[PDB]
């Protein structure tokens, strides 16, 4: 069948990259299209920081936050790979939306933690995944601590089943006003870190968004949605291989994203 | 201190081969020191920021929308054009998003699909026209504007032309306060410019700003910055054919140090 096909295809690059993959693919109601170690325990990484926007629009859409709102902050917010904090670090501060589309689109850590700092910490984050139906996913730490990614270590940690329906519950399932799912939807399509990811793996004519995260110990992940053949889907893809180099994950995630559409084109 | 700031830059002139054009005017456009200053140089990518511009005017006109959704194909992907390509599937940019990606990536595609809805190289040189400018010209959409042909007239301002222009499109009322405010952090938070104009400047200064790169040596960076709470708009055009791109970057960052000897003088 082209479930086994799928699975096959993924078992081949697990044993020939020394790597293991997780795939949760979903319809926009969580139904499972498929997956493979579904329900293994991954880092998140940075894939967080989008559900971190999301929570982010929850408020502005229930009026607690306004998006323009200033965020101030000084040198100790900067830490690695923090490129537009850095930018607005002279000016004092980045608005509420500034910060979430940076820690979106730049994967931008000073911004993911200025937000942090404003919610209530990884407690809040790990409150809004319950919220949302989200049993599974859990924010323990800031960046980039929270990136560790100790084999074995719970912490900051999803599985790709749960991450796959909280991105469904978000863009497909109302837990955002009209207008906020459609500017989410938006920052993912124009990110701006994953064009060797799963993008790089899948038909050019398909429209897909998506949220990277790279971790310490060969960690590499993409979560986001594609739309194919008049279908809408959310994926989340979680891989670690400790001994390719950085290029080489890239080249993996972009391979699952082949597999996938071998896969969606047989469905 | 006008003779050191003079000095200096003849010296980068004669040891990099290059001309280097600069104005630096307060918010009333009154010169604060320049240098060439009304020699005429290519724009190539810095005319993106007075096109955001006349692109918010519009806006705040209610003769366009912010979110109007512009379509395109494959045929509006030319060289440098980031955001176009991530949007291409999708099948169009809203008219914010593409000046947001003109400003802050200098993305070409972006840029034409907004000249290709103001009508044109035509509409935007009456722009400048509107606010004053009676030297800036657009004649050429990207990428071929950025030839930067030896002599040519076609798509070029001088240092003081652009600098005042700057200076009437943030502190002039050109645009609304509140899109004034969004232009300035468009300008903060470029994502081109970091090892040009805003390397070689303290970093307390709060600085935003639009680079260019052209063919036949051509290194720009326009914009404005706060020192010691006082407000200043810049343009500096640079033309040093025999460098490599990264010694142009480090040209314009020397030239940053130069001015802010003379802003701190
Ligand atoms: C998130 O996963 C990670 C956090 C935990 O640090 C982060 C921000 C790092 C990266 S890759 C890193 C950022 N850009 C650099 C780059 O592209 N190179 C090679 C210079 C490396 C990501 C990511 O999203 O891939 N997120
Ligand atoms: C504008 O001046 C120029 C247009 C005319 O092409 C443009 C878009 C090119 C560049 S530099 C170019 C884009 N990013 C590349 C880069 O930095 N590296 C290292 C590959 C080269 C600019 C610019 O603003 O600097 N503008
Ligand atoms: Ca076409
Ligand atoms: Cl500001
Ligand atoms: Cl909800
Ligand atoms: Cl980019
Ligand atoms: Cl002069
Ligand atoms: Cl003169
Ligand atoms: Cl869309
Ligand atoms: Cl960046």
């Amino acid at each position: 069948s082209e479930k086994l096909t799928f699975k096959t295809d993924l078992e081949k690059l697990e044993r020939e990259k020394a790597a293991q993959i997780g795939v949760a693919i979903v319809d926009p109601q969580g139904e499972i299209v498929a997956g493979h170690r579904m329900a293994q325990r991954f880092a998140m990484c940075s894939t967080f920081k989008f559900p971190l926007a999301a929570l982010v629009f929850e408020r502005i859409d229930s009026g607690t936050e306004r998006g323009d709102r200033k965020l101030s902050y000084g040198p100790d917010m900067i830490v690695e790979w923090s490129p537009a904090t850095e930018r607005f670090l002279a000016s004092g501060h980045m608005t509420v939306l500034e910060a979430a589309q940076a820690a979106v689109q730049l994967s931008d850590n000073g911004a993911t933690n200025l937000l942090l700092r404003e919610i209530g910490g990884p407690a809040a984050m790990t409150q809004y995944f319950r919220k949302i139906g989200d049993s599974v996913s859990r924010l323990d730490r800031k960046e980039p601590e929270m990136s560790d990614n100790t084999p074995g270590d719970l912490r900051d940690t999803t599985t790709p089943i749960a991450m796959a329906r909280t991105v469904a519950k978000v863009l497909y399932g109302g837990a955002l006003t009209s207008t906020s799912t459609h500017t989410i939807e938006r920052w993912l399509i124009g990110n701006q870190t994953g064009d060797a990811t799963l993008r790089a793996g899948f038909p050019k004519d398909w429209v897909v968004g998506e949220k990277t995260g790279t971790c310490a110990n060969g960690g590499r992940n993409d979560i986001g949605f594609f739309k194919a053949q008049e279908r809408d889907y959310a994926v989340a893809v979680y891989t670690t291989a400790p001994k390719l180099s950085a290029v080489e994950r890239d080249e993996l995630v972009a391979s699952v994203g082949q597999v996938i559409t071998q896969l969606i084109l047989s469905t």
